[PDB]
């Protein structure tokens, strides 16, 4: 068996790949998806993931820090971008640029990760604060534990604003994108992977990730796969 703990904007790239890597090997995958923070702290606590996909370098260093993962034996696998969301029906276009007035064109809540602690939640106060919107934008946040959580919200229109990665707009049909963020506002949105247990399945299916194979699934999905 192998265990794999992975943000939750991996949920569909990583179920498609369980199974199909069950399908090629007598290996059962267990796959737990969550906040990369949530994630990592468990995995702090004793949790007995093989293998973590953080949705950004600080979960995974977090975790290096701490010694669970070698400097050898994480890589950086995909990239994404960040983008803002409406419920379909509610379409907007939106400049994320200092230009605009975030007080004119968010005139409801504006959903997304945690911003001190969840991946997209970082990436989007990043913006902000680049943007010069952050005293404008923070009252206005409704903020979750995973990036799902808040397309969720935003596909059942009890938000009138997400922010998400590109990914997750494209596997909502309930969501409409209302803006992309330029990559010169934040950090690039980097999803290292890292072998946490050091054993013969878990070393393969860490390899089979990085497999011509698995990049198919991935771009499917609209991920990046880094250099
Ligand atoms: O760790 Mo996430 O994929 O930003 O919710």
């Amino acid at each position: 068996s192998v265990t794999v703990y992975a943000a939750a904007s991996l949920t569909n790239a990583i179920n498609d790949l369980e199974k199909i890597y069950e399908k090629q090997n007598k290996v059962e995958v267990k796959t737990s998806y969550a906040g990369s923070s949530t994630l990592a702290k468990q995995i702090e606590a004793g949790a007995p993931a093989d293998i973590f996909i953080s949705a950004d370098t600080q979960w995974m260093d977090y975790l290096q820090n701490k010694k669970l993962v070698a400097a050898n034996d994480r890589i950086n696998l995909l990239g994404n971008r960040l983008v803002l969301i409406t419920p379909k029906g509610q379409s907007l276009n939106i400049k994320l640029d200092k230009a605009t007035d975030p007080n004119k064109v968010f005139t409801g809540k504006i959903c997304t990760g945690d911003t001190k602690s969840v991946p997209v939640g970082k990436y989007a106060k990043q913006a902000f604060t680049n943007l010069g919107w952050w005293n404008r934008i923070e009252p206005k946040l409704v903020e979750t534990e995973d990036v799902r959580v808040a397309l969720n919200f935003v596909a059942r229109g009890e938000c009138q604003v997400g922010i998400v990665y590109a990914t997750d707009a494209a596997i909502s049909k309930d969501v409409k994108v209302a803006g992309i963020f330029p990559e010169n506002t934040h950090s690039p949105i980097i999803y290292p992977l890292g072998l946490i247990k050091k054993n013969s399945n878990s070393a393969k299916f860490y390899q089979f990730l990085q497999s011509n194979q698995a990049k198919a699934v991935f771009k499917k999905y609209g991920f990046s796969m880094l250099a």
